[PDB]
Parts: C-alpha cells; sequence; structure tokens
C-alpha cells in the first residue's frame, strides 16, 4: 500500500494473509485474500499460478504482522485451491484473476469468529456502488514502488471508483479493462495498492454494509498518474463463487 496509514487486524478482520512453503522449508509471503465464509478465502489466481499445489500453502485469519505471530491468530491448510479457468494473462492485466481457497486447520475445523477474524459479505449481483464512491484496501504489498522489503505492519488506504468510461481514456489503460474490471485511485494519485497486495480486498459500504466490491488484480505502476488500481469486479463473478463454494 502506497501512502495510507498503518492498521490491524481488528479494522479489516476478513483479511487473509497467504504464505508458500519453498522447497527446504523457508517461508515468504505470497499475497492477501479475504474470508467470505467461515470455509472459504477468496483471492487472486495470478498469485499461484507459478506453484498450482495447494500442499505448498499456509493462511492465516488474524494476523496484523508480516513475520511475526500476532497474539489471537489462526492458521490454515489449504484443502482445495481452486483457480479460475479462464484466467489469462497479457503483458500488464489479468483476465477472470480470482481464487478461492478451500481452509482447514490441522484439527480439520474451519474459521472461527472473534474480534480478530470475521466474514466479509458478498455484493449482490452486478450491484457495485456509484463512481467516486469511497472504498477502502488493505495489505501487506510495498510502501514504496523502489522498495525491496514488505512492511512488517498491515496497511490500509482509501480510494475512489473510477468509471470504466474514464478508466476507458487513452492516457489511462485504453482497452486494457474491461467490464469485469474495476478501477479505483486516489485524485491525487497520493495512495494506491502496489506490489505484494494482491488478492486483497476492495471495501465498500453498500447499503449501509461493508461489502467486497473488488479483489487487487494488476496496475501499471503503484500511485502513478493517470494509472488506477484495476480490481477484480466481484459483482460480476457471483455465479463462479457459487458454483464452487
Ligand atoms: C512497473 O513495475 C511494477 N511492478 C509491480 C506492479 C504491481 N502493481 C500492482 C498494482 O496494484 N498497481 C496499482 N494499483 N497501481 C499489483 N497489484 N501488483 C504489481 N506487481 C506494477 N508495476
Amino acid at each position: 500500500i502506497i501512502g495510507g496509514e498503518f492498521t490491524t487486524i481488528e479494522n479489516q478482520p476478513w483479511f487473509a494473509a497467504i504464505y508458500r512453503r519453498h522447497r527446504g522449508g523457508s517461508v515468504t509471503y505470497v499475497c492477501g485474500g479475504s474470508l467470505i465464509s467461515p470455509c472459504w478465502v477468496i483471492s487472486a489466481t495470478h498469485c499461484f499460478i507459478d506453484y498450482p499445489k495447494k500442499e505448498d500453502y499456509i493462511v492465516y485469519l488474524g494476523r496484523s504482522r508480516l513475520n511475526s505471530n500476532t497474539q489471537g491468530e489462526m492458521k490454515f491448510e489449504v484443502e482445495n485451491l481452486i483457480l479460475h479457468k479462464d484466467y489469462s494473462a497479457d503483458t500488464l492485466a489479468h483476465h477472470n484473476d480470482i481464487a478461492l481457497l478451500k481452509i482447514r486447520s490441522k484439527e480439520g475445523r474451519c474459521a472461527q469468529p472473534s474480534r480478530t477474524i470475521q466474514t466479509i459479505a458478498l455484493p449482490s449481483m452486478y450491484n457495485d456502488p456509484q463512481f467516486g464512491t469511497s472504498c477502502e484496501i488493505t495489505g501487506f504489498g510495498k510502501e514504496q514502488s523502489t522498495d525491496y522489503l514488505y512492511p512488517e505492519q498491515l496497511k490500509m488506504t482509501v480510494v475512489k471508483l473510477i468509471s470504466h468510461r474514464e478508466c476507458q481514456q487513452p492516457h489511462y489503460y485504453g482497452s486494457e479493462v474491461t467490464t469485469k474490471m474495476l478501477c479505483a485511485a486516489d485524485p491525487q494519485w497520493k495512495t494506491d495498492s502496489c506490489q505484494g497486495d494482491s488478492g486483497g480486498p476492495l471495501v465498500c459500504s453498500l447499503q449501509g454494509r461493508m461489502t467486497l466490491t473488488g479483489i487487487v488484480s494488476w496496475g501499471r505502476g503503484c500511485a502513478l498518474k493517470d494509472k488506477p488500481g484495476v480490481y477484480t469486479r466481484v459483482s460480476h463473478f457471483l455465479p463462479w463463487i457459487r458454483s464452487h463454494t
């Protein structure tokens, strides 16, 4: 997250921290995700595509720091890693960039809700807030494009929804962005998602309810003028999510 503020898991309790075990036993951060029901975490397919094997992954819920065990966290293995069969990657843009992780603990149980662990509601069909609505994004991604390290503390910020029309303009993304994608950005381009934020939540208030409107997918750089963050448009994937959960 470029700009924004540090936070703790209490403020974004559906946020899931996804890690991979390497050949040798070293464990590294991969991507964010979101808890959409006790047994199911939703994330982005591009995060896993180089390593499709579900035994390689560990998911934490209730975790506020990248490399320390937050008090109250839960740890899960991945019992079902569902990548979207229509996924594709161009030079920049990712299509159908959505993934589902079925989680189960070593004790064979799903998520138990707490002050640090909650689900996030899905939108209803094709129901998005209007452009200019403020939404929040959360993650452990880079704080500056040129950073090598990820921040050790969880971060969040606020971006505003941009219209498909505006995001289609030539100095934005042209035809790289489609109707199953949503654009969001800061008016001053001062805060954004970045590398390491992929798979994480874009959450908006809709009908006075917090709703998983987007999943961090891609962008050209981070916090660049005329280059919004691009998100998987969750309200356009509900059939796929229903059929797979
Ligand atoms: C040109 O170098 C470069 N490296 C990484 C990224 C990148 N960006 C976003 C991203 O959300 N960008 C954004 N919201 N502007 C992302 N999720 N993952 C990424 N790897 C972009 N550019």
